[PDB]
């Protein structure tokens, strides 16, 4: 009954990793998918992290099942993170928090949640995307519309664009979008852009899902969250698919949580009880390490302390190899004038690189990008940033 | 958009565990859930489990990604666990291990395999079997039949009326075995029996899927994985959804595996690529924590050692756990005989209890069964096994 069996296609960014865990050249360089690395290019294990796994070890006393939903503590601390604190959401109990593995499980589970209570049929995932928005979505039934972005041209927002392919959605569809650190292309939008979709959504009747997943990288953390506030204060209802495997290093231990806004406590209350159900017949309860962690860190004045500096020196060693990857570009001899680069936020940065550049370059010099031109910044490094620059520059 | 949801019922199962909770009475019982307890009714982390987790803390450098399916070494142990250890599946290359969140992540994972890669629309479970296989694969699309196995008078297994509404199931169709322990009932087949449904799958043209998640509860770990042997022999392709959450004490940190053998390597590749894909869109890859630690225990010859003795301490004080069950009852008031209880494996007991005394005990007497009027024995220790005896006896 396999004999029929079709082999799935690569995919466009976990195939790189094994295309990379391969290639056995010297300086092979791994530009694909989004992990931090540090100076020495490597993914540590933060020390507060560290330090929060030594308290469990041996403050644990038990192995015994999560809940549906997982860690009380843990929703509260991500609502927090989240909405911030005073927060009508929270201080009127709108708010309910299913903790999961990994922002990429909050998204399918929303999903099954939508597509099974709900009246959705289509979700609306902007062009270009992060190209497992798609597969989440379809695999839950649902299906995925594009609606505009990126005007590559000049490397920025399309706004009118984006409206005007916005227009075209019905009341009571689905409209994704990320809270912060557009994956790929890293442009976002305005404080002012924010406010204005989240007024038109009202209007339209759409339902906003934002894909929260690097809730820190790109400015700050609870100004990361402002686009994502600017809507909760509007509507009624919400659904937040968080990740917390990056601004905390902690991606295989899968934590995330599947926050869901409703217009009051007895609702979403009700609603709640369907996504717990929804969940029960997939992965049945939680991981609770990774969380057990995150909740240690956000619970305790000292490591949370610890762990914001530890997250501040990720995202300014990477504010840093933004500038000195242009810099590089010019003093190694570009014609592109890469400038936009240092527009972006995040761990990549939409490069622009054809799609058979981006393959020469894994070819003839090892080095690895997205077969978009999606390159993670953050895995660039002061010592690999010339043999790069000169590859890259090599293909133009 | 939320207002029309409607509040899903709770888990039969996993909403006990929250009346328990808000349940005030202090000499209150619950033998509700399916987690292991000991003399003094805790669900401790096992030892060797605690060493493991301390070399990881001390020799893990990265929380970087793991791959679709998780850890090799994972994978290679639980074959050898499941197989053999030079079984023919593992010298051939017929099989295939993803490392998933649970044994109830590894069935859901298989579920959205076949509904989405085979002509399967239909899966055969046993009457009665644990209340969320349905639950899952209804959720995967596939329809679940239902074939004939408690001899409820008799408290035995009628192979006849098993084998008989089995004969209606078509070729092509799953059918899904409990590996041992049957979940409730705790009633399994002999050997013999299990060599005639090999044969029978083989004829009839089944896909045999099996929920393993008590290996070493009954009997041992090798002679607990007899029944998937005697298939494995036979069929050319199988499932395989197996968990490591009781023989490893390791509920909430979520560690199964989803086996899939066919009849020859890139069979097996091109299926389990699909496999993947499925994997991709529901978490994306698997949490590292539980399953690290098994790999560590089980390449492990020390740690591997003080394992199985834990866990045989665990499978006999449940088994210690049913005669004094059984004796105390016997004459402590009773007059219905219980002594097929002794003749069950693994953590329950299907008590034969109405459903209104089932609902007598918990709301005048705080003893917490489920509805079926399953028990959970290795929740019983001999401080509370008297008063629970007493409990019975009085709504009996
Ligand atoms: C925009 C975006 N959203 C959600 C997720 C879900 O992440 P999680 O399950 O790991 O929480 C990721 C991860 N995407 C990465 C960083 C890795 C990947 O390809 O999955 C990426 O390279 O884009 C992401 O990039
Ligand atoms: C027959 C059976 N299959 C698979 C599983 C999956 O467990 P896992 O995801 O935790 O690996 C369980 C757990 N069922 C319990 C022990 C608990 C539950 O209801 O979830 C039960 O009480 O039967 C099980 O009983």
């Amino acid at each position: 009954m396999f004999e029929n069996i079709t082999a799935a296609p690569a995919d466009p960014i976990l195939g790189l990793a094994d295309l990379f865990r391969a290639d056995e050249r010297p300086g092979k360089i791994n530009l694909g998918i989004g992990v931090y690395k540090d100076e020495t290019g490597k993914t540590p294990v933060l020390t507060s992290v560290k330090k929060a796994e030594q308290y469990l070890l041996e403050n644990e006393t038990t192995k015994n099942y999560l809940g549906i939903d997982g860690i009380p503590e843990f929703g509260r601390c991500t609502q927090e993170l989240l909405f911030g604190k005073g927060s009508a959401l929270i201080n009127d109990k709108r708010a309910r928090t299913a903790q999961t593995p990994g922002g990429t499980g909050a998204l399918r589970v929303a999903a099954d949640f939508l597509a099974k209570n709900t009246s959705v049929k289509r979700v609306w995932v902007s062009n270009p995307s992060w190209p497992n928005h798609k597969s989440v979505f379809n695999s839950a039934g649902l299906e995925v519309r594009e609606y505009a972005y990126y005007d590559a041209e000049n490397h920025t927002l399309d706004f009118d664009a984006l409206i005007n392919s916005l227009n075209e959605a019905q009341a009571g569809d689905v409209v994704l979008f990320h809270g912060c650190c557009h994956n790929p292309t890293g442009i976002d939008p305005t404080l002012e852009q924010w406010q204005t979709l989240a007024q038109l959504s009202v209007e339209k009747g759409w339902l906003p899902l934002f894909d929260f997943a690097y809730q820190g990288f790109a400015r700050g953390l609870e100004e990361d969250a402002e686009g994502l506030r600017a809507f909760a204060a509007m509507h009624k209802e919400l659904i937040v698919a968080s990740s917390y495997s990056k601004n905390f290093g902690l991606y295989n231990e899968r934590v995330g949580a599947c926050t869901l806004v409703a217009a009051d406590s007895e609702t979403v209350d009700r609603a709640f009880s369907q996504m717990k159900a929804a969940i029960r017949a997939n992965y049945s309860n939680p991981p609770a390490h990774g969380a057990s962690v995150v909740a240690t860190i956000l619970s305790n004045d000292a490591l949370r302390a610890i762990w914001e500096q530890e997250l501040t020196d990720m995202r300014q060693r990477i504010q840093r190899m933004r500038q000195l990857f242009v810099n590089t570009l010019q003093e190694k001899g570009a014609n592109r004038d890469f400038s936009f680069i240092i527009k972006q936020n995040g761990m990549f940065s939409f490069s622009g690189l054809t799609k058979e550049q981006v393959l020469r370059l894994r070819e003839e010099f090892g080095v690895y990008a997205v077969a978009s031109g999606r390159v993670n910044v953050a895995g660039m490094t002061p010592d690999n940033m010339a043999p790069l620059c000169e590859a890259i520059v090599a293909v133009l």
